């Protein structure tokens, strides 16, 4: 493995394998169907995330990509993890505020283009161009993060304290968290190239460890989790 | 801009990211939950319809694709369009009179069956399967349009008369645009090769700024979207 | 044709048109909105599957992937087939037992990720490799065959005598053949290539058809898919 970020990869790896089976088992037994909801999303996003995490330590999740004059190493997975797995994480967000549908869909549909929009940024052969698909994915990136503050504003009558209450940690974590994916991709290998793709695979990892898995911690160990 | 057919992408990106932006400004302040899924809904298809406009603008979402003796520009990106907006489409309709659940997965798996052999056809190297992949597509768009016009006979009891003159102005609109993108293909660089690439991709744009910003104007000034 | 599978590909492509055609047919008239989703799943199951016999028939379906020294035929069209048709057919016993929501999306996910990393598996060009993803996949199969058998202790109390005999039925249909294609793949083309794939092809024909007609016309010729 002569590729010097190899160490992140199976770390990362490791780490979301290690915190799917440790929530796996965790949700043995739960039979509260709002329970269950939160542990099938909440284990299914860093299973995801270990498979693509594999994919690109064993080369096949990386691809070459000719841009700047360059041939450009590009971990494409990371696109086809967050595809499935950004979602799934505004989802927990919403069903613990017990969100209207419509404001899901806003969601879930913002986020689709955030993350086909960085695959097409990622994927692009003209330099210049590769910026505007990075700053239409940020637009959608401030419209989920917009939602998420302003949109559960019906939802504040009627919210017991312990939901309110965990869902406002774990929407503090996604901003902070997910705000600084933009800046890694823009100052990294994909982007404007200031910092090498092995420190940027280190950002990524301890960025999607502490979103997936930490998230995930602080998410399952509380009770607004269960039907009151 | 070496493609003729360029303005035509350049127009359709412009018109559609000005359609995602009123419609995303005339949500603002809904708090009615039906209301709320057809604007999520309604916005979401002209943001992705803007994408996809403009990666075939910037050249990401052409292709090349051998067939009858010839390298053909293919522009691939309508298919990851269509794949998304089409069923969002019909689920503003399905809304509208209140599908049964059976009936909107017919609907979107049947549209996901007429965009992905659509897109198998717009991809095939031998000439004559391009042809077979067309009616099988084809057959699929048939079925949703005898779906729309005759799937919905237990929701006329029931069914609000703004909701029923909503629905009956916007399933016409759908039958008359939507029949005409296969006559569009068949004759175009896709198909036959009777219409030059520049006028198709005319003839694309005017009927997806109908089908997605003409519709949702439509929809979303009538009160047919509102709870009563 | 001359791939010596042809034959199968094209009893395959046929025998899932006519299966398609048939539940049509038997579905035309159904007026029960819970009878009405049964009817959609299950006939889009074989048509999709139609449509990805026919690609691999055509050959749209099949790529050449290096690997062990050689270039070696790999059909990617029944991961597409699978990425749908198989959530769709855990979607059918699951609303059978009336699961809840958490449930269907563990199904649904462990589904997707079984078939991506069986595709990931059949693209991967280090040999070693090819059956760690195979490996994987195989436990998210096993996980579903769990959940099947040990998910739905809730779901006993209340359970109509005939969906539990019609949902055991098809649990023991699914079991059984689900189980048996990570083996073709182990011993064919895609492993470790001890069947040819003239047989391997042969076998995921006799296969596919049982598990999506033979299964739905097991299904929707019992009364359990109505209400009551
Ligand atoms: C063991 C059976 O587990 C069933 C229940 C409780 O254990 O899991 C149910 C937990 C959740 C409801 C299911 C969420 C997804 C599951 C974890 C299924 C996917 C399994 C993956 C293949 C795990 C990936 C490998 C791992 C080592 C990262
Ligand atoms: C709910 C259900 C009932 C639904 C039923 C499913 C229904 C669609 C029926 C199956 C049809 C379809 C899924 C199967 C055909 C797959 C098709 C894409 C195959 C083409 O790709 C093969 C290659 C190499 O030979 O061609 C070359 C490749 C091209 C150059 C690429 C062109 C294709 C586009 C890239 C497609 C874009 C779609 C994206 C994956 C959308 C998400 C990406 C994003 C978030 C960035
Ligand atoms: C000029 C540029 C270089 C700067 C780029 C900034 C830009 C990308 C936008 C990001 C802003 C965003 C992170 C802020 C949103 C979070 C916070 C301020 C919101 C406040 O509201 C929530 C409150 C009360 O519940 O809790 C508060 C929640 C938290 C306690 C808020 C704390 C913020 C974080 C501690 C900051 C992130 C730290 C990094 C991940 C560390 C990486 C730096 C490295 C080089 C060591
Ligand atoms: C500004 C905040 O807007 C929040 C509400 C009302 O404004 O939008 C909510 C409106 C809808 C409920 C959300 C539907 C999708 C949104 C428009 C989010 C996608 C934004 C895209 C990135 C827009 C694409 C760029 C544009 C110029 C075409
Ligand atoms: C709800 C959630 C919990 C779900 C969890 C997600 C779960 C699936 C886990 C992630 C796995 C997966 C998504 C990630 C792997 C992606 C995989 C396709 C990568 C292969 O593509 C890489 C290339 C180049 O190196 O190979 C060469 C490319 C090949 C030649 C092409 C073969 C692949 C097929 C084309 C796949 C067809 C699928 C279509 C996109 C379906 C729609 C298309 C249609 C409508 C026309
Ligand atoms: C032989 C071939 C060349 C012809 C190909 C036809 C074939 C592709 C099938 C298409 C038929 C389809 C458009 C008809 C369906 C709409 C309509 C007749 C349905 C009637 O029912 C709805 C009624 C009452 O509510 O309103 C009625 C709704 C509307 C008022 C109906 C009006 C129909 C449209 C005005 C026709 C479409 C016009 C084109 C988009 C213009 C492009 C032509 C160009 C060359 C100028
Ligand atoms: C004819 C009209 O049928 C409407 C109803 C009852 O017939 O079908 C409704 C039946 C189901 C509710 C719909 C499920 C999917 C449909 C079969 C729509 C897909 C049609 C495909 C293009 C069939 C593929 C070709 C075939 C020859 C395999
Ligand atoms: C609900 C709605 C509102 C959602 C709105 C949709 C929203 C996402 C907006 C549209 C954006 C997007 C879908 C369109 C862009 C498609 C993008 C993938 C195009 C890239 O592919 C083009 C090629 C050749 O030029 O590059 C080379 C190809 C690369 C080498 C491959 C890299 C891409 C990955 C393979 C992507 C993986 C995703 C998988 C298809 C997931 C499932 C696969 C699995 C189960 C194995
Ligand atoms: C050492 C290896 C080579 C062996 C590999 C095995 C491995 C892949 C795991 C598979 C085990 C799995 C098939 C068993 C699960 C089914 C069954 C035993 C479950 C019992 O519980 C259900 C009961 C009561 O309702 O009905 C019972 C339901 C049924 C009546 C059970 C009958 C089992 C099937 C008849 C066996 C499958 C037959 C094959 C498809 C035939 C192909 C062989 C060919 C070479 C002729
Ligand atoms: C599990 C991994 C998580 C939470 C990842 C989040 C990723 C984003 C918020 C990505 C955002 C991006 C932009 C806004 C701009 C373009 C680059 C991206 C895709 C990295
Ligand atoms: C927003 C864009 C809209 C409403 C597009 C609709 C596209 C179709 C109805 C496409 C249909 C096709 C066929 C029936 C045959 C094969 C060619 C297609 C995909 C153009
Ligand atoms: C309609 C076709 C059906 C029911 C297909 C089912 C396919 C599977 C259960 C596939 C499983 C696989 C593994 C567990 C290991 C890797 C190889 C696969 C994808 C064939």
């Amino acid at each position: 493995t002569g590729r010097p970020e190899w160490i992140w990869l199976a770390l990362g790896t490791a780490l979301m394998g290690l915190g799917t089976l440790y929530f796996l088992v965790k949700g043995m037994g739960v039979s509260d169907p709002d329970a269950k909801k939160f542990y099938a999303i909440t284990t299914l996003v860093p299973a995801i995330a270990f498979t693509m995490y594999l994919s690109m330590l064993l080369g096949y999740g990386l691809t070459m990509v000719p841009f700047g004059g360059e041939q450009n190493p590009i971990y494409w997975a990371r696109y086809a993890d967050w595809l499935f797995t950004t979602p799934l994480l505004l989802l927990d967000l919403a069903l613990l505020v017990d969100a209207d549908q419509g404001t899901i869909l806003a969601l879930v549909g913002a986020d689709g283009i955030m993350i086909g929009t960085g695959l097409v940024g990622a994927l692009t052969k003209v330099y210049s161009y590769r910026f505007v698909w990075w700053a239409i994915s940020t637009a959608a990136m401030l419209y989920i993060l917009y939602v998420l503050f302003f949109g559960f504003t019906s939802k504040a009558e009627s919210m017991r304290p312990e939901v309110a209450s965990t869902f406002k940690v774990l929407r503090n974590v996604t901003v902070v968290l997910w705000s600084a994916y933009p800046v890694v991709w823009l100052i990294g290998s994909e982007g404007a190239g200031i910092v090498p793709l092995n420190i940027e695979t280190l950002l990524f990892m301890v960025l999607d460890v502490s979103a997936k898995v930490g998230f995930g911690l602080i998410l399952l160990r509380s009770r607004a989790i269960f039907g009151e």
